């Protein structure tokens, strides 16, 4: 009962829904934890397979059922809603985690308000006595200032998950602030997310231009160059860089998390050409293409300075980021300003992602019962409820000692294999029961024109198999998950992460056995 009032609200919303947090971040830290190239050679590979004929195909799906996303595969197929209930548990378990890396982002940015940069100095009452400027580092036992900050400032490393600490307050007031700011911009100007966001949105990037550029110019960038692009062949068997690549591929573009299928759901029949799709895909690969060439350049340039390897610089964890930016930020003239111009912009990415799939899951869950719920003063109890029950069970990651569980969460919940499952149960399902032909002959009139021979051949053969021996190569070559190469996961730890994603990767089983017995 509800569609865009103008034809670009939905290109900035679908636009705004995938360039973020995780091709800037993410995308460095996934090909930073395996050295050289390696990362690129499945990349394009499962790009061109299955990135963008999946993106056109829960699109076409959504405008063709026009209703929620947990019933665009009801619509197509009775069953296999175990796709729809998986993207919903996926999103939900997503979203816990990423609020709290927005959460110590605008930790950093309050605190980026003062004269002094914290991290540019040694002296302070979270540091070791070996503490060593970067500067005079190369003038084995000698860490870099902006290391110790990152691990005993914004959060203090416990020994391991087995030891919880104290729940720290200025990260949890911190993460209640980004929630005041989600919820405020839900209740109130829902059109918001693409009505007054027109020339906001060449902010970000105009200062990742900005970035790049500044990057570029830091000396010791070859050796970043080199590493980003070409590829080691040599430690392609085991499955670990198969699966990050794929995975990431998965990640940037949001496939299985039901928010494409409702953003393109939300418009009726006969919308226009869908070249639009194939436009902003190509727009998301260049963004986090380029991204990166800023990314390895300055990291190249802090593998030059303090005077270690390449790949032992930074921590090899979800802290890539927040360790590069200092360093590159702290020589570049007239710190301050561009901190907080940076991490400004940083909330506005994660923000913008954060509102679009806050969205899509309470339209999910509203489509999932209409008759108890209608527009009005009864979507604040759902809001409420839904935004408290996560601040709450967030609080388990900003406590000291809460850094472990959000690398389980990062590595098993909303990736990996489940992601895996679902595309491939996806493709599996569209292509070998309703027929690539129907889909065909559906789109000629919608679309006007004919594609070309490459979404049967690219929805039959070409992602199952790629989603069934990356599975089975995961399963049979095994190897336990490790933190900063050097802390070893109690195994109680390890049937923890494995049970939150088998919580979604079981999601389809369940309904198809259900609904077998009636
Ligand atoms: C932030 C946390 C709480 C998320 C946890 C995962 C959720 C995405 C799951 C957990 C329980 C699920 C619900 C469990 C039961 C139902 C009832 C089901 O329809 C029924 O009423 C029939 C079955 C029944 O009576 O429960 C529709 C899906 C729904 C709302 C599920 C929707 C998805 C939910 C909320
Ligand atoms: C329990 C642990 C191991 C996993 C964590 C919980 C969720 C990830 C899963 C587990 C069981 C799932 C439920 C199993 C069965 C159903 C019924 C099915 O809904 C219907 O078809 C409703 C009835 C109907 O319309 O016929 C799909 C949603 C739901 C509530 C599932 C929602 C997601 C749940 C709660
Ligand atoms: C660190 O050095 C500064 C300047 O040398 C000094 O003022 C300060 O007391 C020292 N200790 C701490 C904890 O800052
Ligand atoms: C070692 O000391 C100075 C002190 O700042 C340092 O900047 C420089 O790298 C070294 N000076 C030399 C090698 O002359
Ligand atoms: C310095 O590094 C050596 C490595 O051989 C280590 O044994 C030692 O504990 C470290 N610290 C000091 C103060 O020597
Ligand atoms: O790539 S992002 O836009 O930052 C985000 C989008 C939603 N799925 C996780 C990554
Ligand atoms: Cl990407
Ligand atoms: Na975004």
């Amino acid at each position: 009962r509800e569609k865009w009032s103008s034809k670009i609200d939905f290109v900035l919303s679908v636009a705004g829904g995938f360039v973020g947090l995780g091709n800037v971040w993410r995308f460095p830290y996934l090909c930073y934890k395996n050295g050289g190239g390696a990362f690129l050679i499945p990349y394009f590979i499962f790009l061109f397979g299955s990135g963008l004929p999946v993106f056109f195909l829960e699109i076409i799906i959504g405008q063709y059922t026009s209703e929620g996303g947990i019933t665009c595969w009801e619509k197509i197929c009775p069953l296999f809603s175990g796709i729809g209930y998986a993207s919903v548990v996926i999103v939900s378990l997503l979203n816990v985690y990423y609020i709290v890396i927005l959460a110590w982002a605008t930790y950093y940015l309050f605190q980026s308000f003062q004269k002094e940069l914290p991290w540019a100095h040694c002296n302070h009452s979270w540091n070791t006595p070996h503490c060593m400027e970067d500067t005079m580092r190369k003038n084995t036992n000698f860490t870099s200032p902006v290391i110790e900050f990152w691990e005993r400032n914004v959060l203090s490393l416990s020994p391991g998950i087995d030891h919880p600490g104290s729940l720290k307050w200025d990260l949890a007031l911190c993460l209640l602030l980004v929630w005041l700011v989600c919820f405020f911009c839900i209740w109130k100007g829902v059109r918001s997310t693409g009505k007054v966001v027109y020339f906001t949105a060449t902010f970000p990037f105009a200062m990742l231009l900005v970035l790049l550029v500044r990057g570029l110019t830091l000396p010791g960038a070859g050796a970043g160059i080199k590493f980003y692009l070409y590829p080691d062949i040599t430690r392609l068997e085991d499955p670990q860089v198969w699966i990050d690549a794929g995975t990431q591929i998965f990640f940037s573009y949001a496939i299985c998390l039901g928010a494409m299928t409702s953003l393109g759901s939300y418009n009726k029949y006969k919308y226009n050409s869908y070249r639009d799709c194939m436009l902003l895909g190509c727009l998301n690969s260049g963004t986090s293409f380029v991204s990166g060439f800023a990314i390895f350049s300055i990291l190249g340039f802090m593998a030059q300075e303090q005077g270690v390897d390449i790949a032992d610089v930074a921590e090899s964890g979800p802290g890539l980021a927040f360790i590069a930016y200092p360093k590159a930020v702290t020589m570049m003239p007239l710190p301050t300003f561009w901190s907080i111009l940076f991490f400004i912009m940083l909330l506005l990415l994660g923000l913008d992602s954060q509102f679009v799939e806050v969205e899509g899951q309470i339209t999910s869950l509203v489509d999932l019962y209409p008759s108890f719920l209608r527009k009005g003063y009864r979507r604040e109890i759902f809001i409420a409820f839904v935004c408290s029950i996560s601040y709450l069970l967030g609080l388990t990651m900003v406590t000291e000692g809460g850094m472990y569980v959000f690398q389980l969460f990062d590595y098993y919940a909303a990736s990996g294999v489940c992601l895996l499952w679902v595309a491939f149960f996806e493709c599996f399902v569209i292509a070998w029961i309703y027929g690539g032909d129907n889909l065909y002959d559906g789109i000629e009139d919608m679309i006007g024109y004919r594609p070309g021979p490459w979404m049967k051949y690219s929805w039959a053969v070409i992602t199952p198999v790629l989603c069934v021996g990356c599975f089975i190569f995961s399963l049979v070559k095994y190897v336990p998950l490790t933190y900063n190469k050097t802390y070893v996961y109690p195994n109680w730890a390890i049937g923890l992460g494995w049970s939150l994603a088998l919580s979604s990767m079981l999601c389809v089983p369940l309904v198809i056995v259900i609904r077998l017995c009636q």
